[PDB]
């Protein structure tokens, strides 16, 4: 009795941040995405939002009407440089790694994943809805492999300020990771274009774990006041190249304080790729 | 020529002064092609001499195996060889061809370095399993021959490549087979029935080879010949390199590279387009070359 008996049915499962990893993962497989409510302790999600606000204030807003994803949407990636909670607390969630290890790692080969980006995405008010897309369009041949292709990218998309249907929370399309052809989503290339059934709604600290095969896009921010802010944990196979060059921007001072696993996530350490003439790059960097 | 003898596959050969279009047409037809004189014999000889110390301090690994042993493999060529970083990586024919393979309209450089490896096959070294280089990116075979290119290799003879000292065994036209499998008895139906052909080359020659081409280092049946190679391994901008070059190459060497050589090693970004644009391997909307001070 979830929709009125007889209704058309719109599946967007939700789990507590305290459930098992296999539980959350099974929802990921079946739907392509899933919500983790309280993925981040609320003091953290709050101390974090404060910590990056000054960097966010020095980001001018584009009012372009050119269809961009930069039109009235603020984007900021130096989260580890500018936020102690982020680099010390958020990136060390064992749920994150336990799930990454289930999407990506092969047995006896160590961590099969690393970071692509740490973006804070703040959808400004009056911002047009973002073009629909699969995140794996970042790796342009991936769509060519269809839903039998391996996973390349997952996104722990975390709500900073509340995600309403009015302030433009992300429009998901669960199950589009099993459609038989992966196209771009436009009138010329997508046959279902205009008939794609979206499904929007989260509180500060929640997140959703979306596959890279899943169609989505930020909605229109219809409000006058609400700067709707997010923090996306983009994580990729170790064979793929990060969009952010973190091991050259993030200073060595911060890297020495990270875990072995987090140095691996930012490329300050190698995995069984990105080495140094037959040896781990961590030797040459001063990290034993 | 040979006497109704069985005729092997054609490995096409071009001098480094042929047009990049003529060389690329062969690469596209066969998946591989020799470029005679890719490096000058003077340039290669000084490279071989500039790396030789680090090469002698490399111990030969001998094992009780089918292990890919008794092969020295050295990757710090930029740090050890002025000739390599000043001249070899500035081959305009190398970049012409990379562009024709990897670069998209309006995006700039579609490619960068995966590795710069001196590969010295020792006397008696066993032959290498037949493989495609794109098995490094394990999902690539599943796209088959219609797949895009992920990797090409400019595989240079530093010392002569003979059939007896272990010149690479190549399979022209294996990039057009309808199914790409690992070359094992379990998965490959042509296992044991695959005809290869050596890359007979003189020093400074190279062959350009697709990641789709089946190949393997040959057996070095000589007693004296240490068969040296320089592998310039080039991948598309979205793939991760084997070597963390931007972290082990010193900035002093970085600041002295052309801007395309900085891009090759990750000291500089390239622009990818999706209506959207982004600097791949970049710094919060800016080319990484800013934060590093490279203008
Ligand atoms: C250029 C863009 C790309 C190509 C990549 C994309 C990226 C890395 C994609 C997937 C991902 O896993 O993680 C995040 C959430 C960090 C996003 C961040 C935003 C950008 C950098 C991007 C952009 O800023 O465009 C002006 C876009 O908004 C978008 C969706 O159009 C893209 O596909
Ligand atoms: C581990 C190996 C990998 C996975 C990669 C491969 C690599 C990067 C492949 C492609 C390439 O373009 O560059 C070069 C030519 C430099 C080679 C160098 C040698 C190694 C590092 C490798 C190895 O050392 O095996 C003992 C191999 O020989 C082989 C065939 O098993 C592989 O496919
Ligand atoms: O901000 C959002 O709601 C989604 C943005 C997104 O998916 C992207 O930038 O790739
Ligand atoms: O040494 C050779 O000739 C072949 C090397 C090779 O194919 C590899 O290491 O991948
Ligand atoms: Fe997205
Ligand atoms: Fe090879």
């Amino acid at each position: 009795g979830l929709v009125p008996r007889g209704s058309h049915m719109p599946r967007l499962q939700r789990f507590p941040a305290t459930a098992s990893a296999d539980e959350i993962f099974a929802a990921f497989q079946e739907d392509g995405c899933v919500v983790i409510e309280g993925f981040i302790s609320p003091e953290q999600v709050a101390r974090f939002s404060q910590e990056v606000d000054p960097a966010m204030e020095k980001i001018p807003v584009e009012v372009t009407n050119n269809g961009n994803s930069n039109d009235r949407t603020k984007r900021f990636s130096k989260c580890v440089i500018a936020s102690p909670t982020f680099r010390n607390e958020i990136i060390e969630s064992d749920l994150m790694h336990e799930l990454c290890d289930r999407v990506f790692s092969k047995p006896g080969e160590g961590m099969g994943y690393h970071f692509n980006d740490n973006m804070v995405i703040e959808v400004q008010p009056g911002a047009p809805a973002q073009r629909l897309h699969r995140d794996q369009e970042l790796y342009p041949w991936w769509n060519s492999m269809g839903p039998a292709g391996p996973e390349c990218l997952i996104n722990f998309f975390c709500a900073v300020t509340p995600f309403t249907e009015e302030n433009g929370a992300t429009r998901l399309v669960p199950g589009s990771h099993l459609w038989p052809e992966f196209t771009q989503i436009n009138e010329r290339d997508c046959p279902q274009f205009g008939k794609i059934e979206t499904v929007p709604i989260m509180q500060p600290g929640d997140c959703y774990l979306m596959s890279g095969k899943v169609i989505h896009g930020a909605g229109h921010n219809a409000t006058t006041t609400d700067r709707r802010r997010a923090l996306a944990l983009s994580i990729i196979r170790r064979e793929l190249r990060p969009m952010q060059a973190f091991s050259l921007s993030v200073p060595m001072k911060l890297a020495r304080e990270m875990s072995e696993r987090s140095q691996t996530m930012f490329g300050f350490r190698s995995s069984v790729f990105w080495g140094n003439d037959g040896k781990d790059i961590a030797h040459h960097l001063g990290l034993i």
